[PDB]
């Protein structure tokens, strides 16, 4: 996250980190025993780590659990990034409490203008490098279709929307992918792509969960 804001600990309960050895990208907790994650953060050897704040410290808020399966999207393109979603089940189920936390699904869309909530452990910097250690935040609205697909010609599906700042300045970035875009106590988006990170007239684009809640939902019913 460029230009957000240290979040507190535990106060996104539902974010998780995909650890491979080292934190490699965000996700969701949907219930349970069911991460919502990017499709380009798919690899093999997932362990699931909820109620992190400070990602290289034992805090005492920890749940590690490892996954048992993942669903990339039937219709996912590694190109075009179109359908960049993936499910991810835990071994066993996590342990719900005030810090741990799933968040709920969208019944419906997100329009431009509502405000949203993006977190992860992404790089920081829009001309330089550095990983925080703590969850960071950003505020964020939704963009116009037509600003989104303005802004990125010929690159916006129906599965993708905008959010963030043309001035540039505060973004998502590496890192933050797989992450959750939360408006209204919804999950609205995935940290999904963009330009650089925080470039002037280059937003961050996100998965649009909305279109996607049908395949969720009968995905988690067998599985
Ligand atoms: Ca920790």
């Amino acid at each position: 996250i460029v230009g957000g804001y240290t979040c507190g600990a535990n106060t996104v309960p539902y974010q998780v980190s995909l650890n491979s050895g080292y934190h490699f990208c965000g996700g969701s907790l949907i219930n349970s025993q069911w991460v919502v994650s990017a499709a380009h953060c798919y690899k093999s050897g997932i362990q699931v780590r909820l109620g992190e704040d400070n990602i290289n410290v034992v805090e005492g808020n920890e749940q590690f659990i490892s996954a048992s399966k993942s669903i990339v999207h039937p219709s996912y393109n590694s190109n075009t990034l179109n359908n960049d979603i993936m499910l991810i089940k835990l071994k066993s189920a996590a342990s719900l409490n005030s810090r741990v936390a799933s968040i709920s699904l969208p019944t419906s869309c997100a329009s431009a203008g509502t405000q949203c909530l993006i977190s992860g452990w992404g790089n920081t910097k829009s001309s330089g490098t550095s990983y925080p250690d703590v969850l960071k935040c950003l505020k964020a609205p939704i963009l116009s279709d037509s600003s989104c697909k303005s802004a990125y010609p010929g690159q916006i599906t129906s599965n993708m929307f905008c959010a963030g700042y043309l001035e540039g300045g505060k973004d998502s970035c590496q890192g933050d992918s797989g992450g959750p875009v939360v408006c209204s106590g919804k999950l609205q988006g995935i940290v999904s792509w963009g330009s650089g990170c925080a470039q002037k007239n280059k937003p961050g684009v996100y998965t649009k969960v909305c279109n996607y809640v049908s395949w969720i939902k009968q995905t988690i019913a067998s599985n």
